[PDB]
């Protein structure tokens, strides 16, 4: 399992230990700032906090900061490895808190494992945190410890999964009963494996208006019903049905309606599902192996409402569904705790979303969302731009309804505006591209097949099933390099090799190249020499003929050495007379794209307009709404240089061609990126918020800005340089492109070849 | 460009920082033959003539200038060690766009700028969006420069 | 064929650059009586024992002229003109005769970059000879300078 075991063992800790880096969000680059932070000047915020404790969440963390406080006794799915020893998956849980909702997580881990001193230590560390994210407290001391801890602090004491997925689970129940046009009054339930996140879930499920006598709790030891054991089990006898001689699970169905269970191995069978009433609602939430094998049961019976917790299938129950967003409702409302109305109004938001999901800048191409409410869609997919702006305000609204909050939110229009603004700056458009490429792999030429980076990328693409690689190079050198690198790919089995020499199609290749380039300075002998010594020409001829769907070159040599071949063979797209390369950056303002960093040295107004339109179309296909800003050293007519006049001409041309495109210019970079500066300068600007597409006057400015920002102000690699305006799918990369860049660009080329590769 | 490079190096030296200059271009050490890159190479030669002790190299990319691993991969024998703290740009458009984007994206706080070099007397032209901290810092810099023969 | 003639007349000690296998089969097919080592030395463009010292010198020549170390390595395997020029510059050969393939300036750029200009000379020109009715006639700069100026 080294393709996952070793790959995950290769953990991103190498630059600086720990995914979290406690760092100043404020400037600390001047003695004034340092004195404001540790010298007289920092005594004032502390004194103001001491005067009235109302200022605790304001001047410090503890506003956005949760602490996933743990004794390391059930580390996600690991168990009792320890507080300090739990740090890997501790940080793994804490990193999908900031990543998806911007939750600060102090990964402080309580070393006290006793079920009564652990609470003492946690309550001791209460003032550090504005809401604890109690996780890895194991069963049965999870319920005991959480019950003890809820009653002490005056700040949101919200456990993990124990409170947890009940919101997602009960939302899924509310939607599933909607699917089969049933009612909560008469629904019957079957629960198996009363574990940490299982036995506490029906308690919420009851809160919807559910009678206790309809729930049948079970564990490893048969069925937990009143009459089975002389000593009635706590928190389970309320639901416990009268004794009726039902000792086996295969008969206790009697036409039930729900299978809410968060446990381990399988307990349900196909005949068990058959004994269920009409329209079964199996909800097997087991992560290792689904308790019903959904394909088998669906072949046994149709119209299934099977719900799981794995992302391979729709209706996935992750923590990111509401946990970061619960605290985005819990901490951002000022609550002193989380009630059951908190836990139930957020049920009415994510359940509402599944049958009220639409628009939200669907990826015009790529992605392949194809999400409609029904038997295969009960709750939204794990990651959603409004999984926040619907669930977090639900929790806050429940906070004010419960009257337990200390900082009630004002008019929700402003709250929704800020939440959506935060939404724009965090997008993961590459995951839909990977998903869409995986369901229809195409043949991609990699002309630099002997490169170590290209070989690693080939291994990754074979593993993820994104493409059918076609390497170009000497098979001997490729094989020895593969063996030395340690890869598990083989010729023919995983990737096709095209030998640059002794190619059986040599005659038909150089002939086509000559017929393309006979009147462009290439003789027949030069064509023959190019189809043996220029792998880019071989790949381009392969793609043009039809033996491959896309090409990914550029990892060797200069950009234009490959782009000239690409343009000569494929040509320009229909209705397009220019090409441009778009580079993506993850700035603090969000995903930003810089247009024509590589192709045109000094584009003119018409070329700039074409590049702007192509960049907007490409960014639209990513699922991001294009917000273009033409950049210059002049701010809205400040200078009369030919460059600024060219930018204004391009703006007019773009407005002519695409009246619906949000674009403005020419302006400065800060005016484009921050809205306050632009509003001060141009209050009537057609550009709203931060611009995500930056069109530059010349290639020098674009390249210098991108190179400086990538090493200074950038998080990770997504795509770039995305070549636009060529007839066939091909992306010329750079010699310093990483393996991740190559894999992402190959996936993008595969998805573009799924859309008429011409 | 050579005069600007020398004045910038002198000013950064007066700040107490060792000047490490890198002339920036879209070409990485002769990759392109545009007049801009040739001008950058000419400026590099002129600077090396005028100030043999100044640590400077170019023309290169921004990432090659800022991170040493990229430069060592490209030019193992580069006269520039570590990260460059002075970035000389081919034209005002590239310089202004890069500074404006980096200031709002990748920047902590305000220290100084735009520091005017080459005028007889101490004077600094600021921008209409300059903050109070920027004005105070620039006034202090002008005061200190006037303590050093304001002519 | 020219190598056969030069071996026969004893005018030069040829140093061919190419794949020894292809060279030998082409020799056998053509009907020539030359053999590797016996009459002419072969330098294999791939698996050359002096590969490391060759691309290193090419890089040191062209590091600030747009050529990276990997591009230098790729040129000393796929560009025979670069191999021959580096050979001549090092001293392992005395002269080069290229240009029978490709464009004139593709080879002249390599030649100028490696060898440079002569001392006291800032330009290059190609002279072509003709046997006219008036005698031997030479036409100056038919290949190098597109639009020379007065000094050139
Ligand atoms: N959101 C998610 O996807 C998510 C979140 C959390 C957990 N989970 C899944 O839930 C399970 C454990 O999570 P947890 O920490 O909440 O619970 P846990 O504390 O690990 O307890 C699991 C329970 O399952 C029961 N069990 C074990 N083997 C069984 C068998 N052969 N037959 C019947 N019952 C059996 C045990 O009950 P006895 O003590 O009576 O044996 C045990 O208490 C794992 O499968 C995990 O992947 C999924
Ligand atoms: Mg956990």
């Amino acid at each position: 399992d080294d393709q996952l075991k070793q790959s995950a063992l290769d953990f991103h800790e190498f630059p600086v230990p720990g995914k979290i880096q406690v760092s100043p969000t404020k400037p600390l680059a001047t003695q004034r700032d340092l004195a404001l932070a540790y010298s007289p000047g920092v005594a004032a915020p502390c004194l103001e906090i001491e005067k009235d404790p109302l200022k605790a969440y304001k001047y410090t963390a503890r506003g956005n900061l949760v602490a996933v406080i743990s004794n390391g006794t059930a580390v996600l799915g690991l168990g009792n490895i320890g507080a300090l020893a739990g740090k890997p998956v501790m940080e793994g849980k804490g990193v999908l808190f900031k990543k998806f909702a911007g939750i600060d997580v102090f990964d402080i881990e309580v070393d006290e494992l006793d079920p009564d001193k652990f609470i003492e230590v946690v309550a001791a560390l209460e003032p550090t945190f504005g809401g604890i994210n109690l996780e890895d407290i194991k069963a049965p001391e999870c319920f005991y410890i959480e019950q003890k801890l809820r009653e002490r602090m005056n700040i949101p004491v919200f456990h993990d999964d124990q409170h947890g997925t009940a919101i997602i689970s009960t939302a899924a129940i509310l939607n599933g009963l909607r699917v089969v046009e049933k009612n909560i009054s008469d629904v019957r339930m079957v629960v198996s494996g009363a574990g940490a996140a299982a036995i506490a879930c029906m308690n919420l499920l009851v809160a919807l208006g559910l009678q206790k006598h309809n729930i049948v709790v079970c564990d490893s030891k048969g069925v937990i019903y009143q009459g089975r054991e002389p000593n009635m089990a706590e928190t389970k006898a309320a639901y416990a049905v009268v004794d009726d001689g039902k000792r086996t699970l295969d008969d206790v169905i009697e036409g039930a309606d729900i299978f809410l269970g968060c446990s381990g191995p399988k307990v349900l069978t196909q005949e068990m599902v058959k004994k269920m009433a009409r329209a079964p609602m199996i909800l097997a939430l087991a992560n290792p192996e689904p308790e019903i094998l959904p394909p088998l049961a669906k072949e046994v019976r149709p119209d299934a409402i099977i719900c799981t917790g794995r992302s391979d299938y729709p209706n996935q129950v992750n923590n990111v569904l509401c946990f970061p967003f619960i605290f985005r409702g819990a901490l951002d409302v000022g609550a002193t705790a989380i009630n059951e109305e908190m836990k139930l109004a957020a049920v009415r938001a994510i359940a509402e979303l599944a049958h009220a999901e639409q628009s939200e800048v669907v990826a015009s191409a790529y992605g392949d969302q194809d999400l409609s409410f029904g038997p295969e869609y009960i709750i939204p997919k794990p990651f959603d731009p409004r999984l926040i702006v619907k669930i977090a305000p639900a929790v806050a609204k429940a906070a004010m309804e419960s009257g337990v909050a200390t900082r009630p939110i004002a008019d929700f229009d402003v709250y929704i505006d800020k939440l959506t603004e935060f939404v724009y700056k965090t997008n993961l458009f590459m995951k839909p591209i990977f998903s869409q490429a995986r369901k229809a792999p195409k043949r991609v030429v990699l002309p630099e097949g002997e490169e170590a980076r290209v070989l690693h990328a080939t291994q990754e693409l074979v593993t993820l099933g994104l493409a059918k690689p076609i390497l170009i190079g000497r098979p001997n050198v490729i094989e020895m390099r593969i063996q030395k690198l340690g890869l598990q790919i083989k010729a023919g089995v995983d990737f096709e090799i095209v030998n640059n020499e002794s190619d059986p199609r040599f005659k038909e290749y150089w002939t086509e190249y000559f017929q393309i380039m006979k009147r462009r300075g290439v003789t027949q002998e030069q064509a023959q020499r190019a189809l043996i010594s220029n792998p880019t020409v071989i790949g381009a001829i392969m793609v043009q003929r039809g033996e491959a769907d896309a090409m990914i070159c550029g990892t060797v040599g200069d950009y234009h050495e490959h782009f000239s071949v690409v343009k000569n063979v494929f040509g320009y797209r229909d209705g397009v007379h220019t090409a441009g390369a778009m580079n993506a950056l993850l700035l603090p303002s969000g995903n930003t794209f810089i247009a024509d960093t590589y192709v045109n040295d000094e584009p003119d107004a018409e070329e700039l307009a074409e590049i702007t339109l192509m960049a907007a179309e490409t960014v639209r296909r990513f699922g991001i709404e294009p917000r273009v800003a033409l950049l210059s050293h002049s701010n809205f007519g400040s200078s009369d240089c030919p460059s600024s006049s060219k930018m204004r001409q391009a703006l007019e041309l773009v407005r002519e061609r695409a009246p619906e495109l949000m674009i403005d210019g020419e302006m400065h970079g800060d005016a484009a990126l921050v809205e306050a500066i632009r509003n001060d300068r141009m209050p009537d600007s057609s550009l709203k918020g931060s611009a995500n597409i930056l069109v530059m006057p010349n290639m020098e400015a674009a390249r210098i800005s991108y190179n400086l920002l990538r090493v200074s102000s950038s998080e990770g690699v997504t795509v770039g340089p995305v070549l636009m305006g060529v007839a066939k799918p091909v992306h010329v990369l750079t010699p310093i492109a990483s393996v991740r860049r190559i894999v992402n660009m190959v996936a993008l080329a595969v998805v573009e070849a799924q859309t008429q590769p011409l």
